[PDB]
């Protein structure tokens, strides 16, 4: 039970020196393609989709929540804050925080989403509420990116994340307006052109959230609207043996290319 596609992904992984995890859902026929689909990987910033979605869910019963100001203080800045540092000693709304977290991967923005949900466990609780029994968020930014091999903290599986991303962006885990907002945010991501998108035909529309961390952890989760067919959901996770390993977005592109060529 090893397909040509899975054999190619194994070949790619071997040449990469690291560990690769892939999960595809083709929503035309609901079929799946997985590679290490039930192994755990550090999420790094791909976890920001779950936090933003959790806040969107809260906004379904609070029409003004996304307009609520949140104070940003100097002490709130962490390792990567390109948007929040512009608002120090001021405020950002929860919408602005969601956009910054998703489209620029601002880590201070993520921490405010996590706080709005009552801590990392509030993010996990939302995951469980929408059927994901695998996701776990245990820490805030920036320590949730330590990505230590064998550490279960702040991990999920490719299979679980693909399923959840489908429910969030194409399914009914969120209200219609909230689903549309999440899709809009993902489609406007600034960080993804070298990752999954780089492996797919350019005519296709992609909405994604990247992740980066220690152990050269390089991730991307995407919803894809190909030319001429139903949407796809694709998760590509990659992590390496050495703590100081360099980013390998090319490996994610290569995985996406193999998946696309298998359609
Ligand atoms: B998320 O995974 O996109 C947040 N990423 C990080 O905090 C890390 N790097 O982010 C920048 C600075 C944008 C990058 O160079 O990829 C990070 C945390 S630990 C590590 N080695 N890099």
């Amino acid at each position: 039970q090893t397909s040509a596609v899975q054999q190619k992904l194994a070949a790619l992984e071997k040449s990469s020196g690291g560990r690769l995890g892939v999960a595809l859902i083709d929503t035309a026929d609901n079929t799946q393609v997985l590679y290490r689909g039930d192994e755990r990987f550090p999420m790094c910033s791909t976890s920001k989709v779950m936090a933003a979605a959790a806040v969107l869910k809260q906004s379904e019963t609070q029409k003004q929540l996304l307009n609520q100001p949140v104070e940003i203080k100097p002490a709130d800045l962490v390792n990567y804050n390109p948007i929040a540092e512009k608002h120090v000693n001021g405020t950002m709304t929860l919408a602005e925080l969601s956009a910054a977290a998703l489209q620029y991967s601002d880590n201070t923005a993520m921490n405010k989403l996590i706080a709005q949900l009552g801590g990392p466990g509030g993010v996990t609780a939302f995951a469980r509420a929408i059927g994901d029994e695998t996701f776990r968020l245990d820490r805030t930014e920036p320590t949730l990116n330590t990505a230590i091999p064998g550490d279960p903290r702040d991990t999920t599986t490719p299979r679980a994340m693909a399923q959840t991303l489908r429910q969030l962006t194409l399914g009914h885990a969120l209200g219609e307006t909230q689903r549309a907002q999440l899709v809009t945010w993902l489609k406007g991501n600034t960080t993804g052109a070298a990752s999954i998108r780089a492996g797919l035909p350019t005519s296709w529309t992609v909405g994604d959230k990247t992740g980066s961390g220690d152990y050269g952890t390089t991730n991307d989760i995407a919803v894809i609207w190909p030319q001429g067919r139903a949407p796809l959901v694709l998760v590509t996770y990659f992590t390496q043996p050495q703590q100081n390993a360099e980013s390998r977005r090319d490996v994610l592109a290569s995985a996406a290319r193999i998946i696309a060529e298998g359609l």
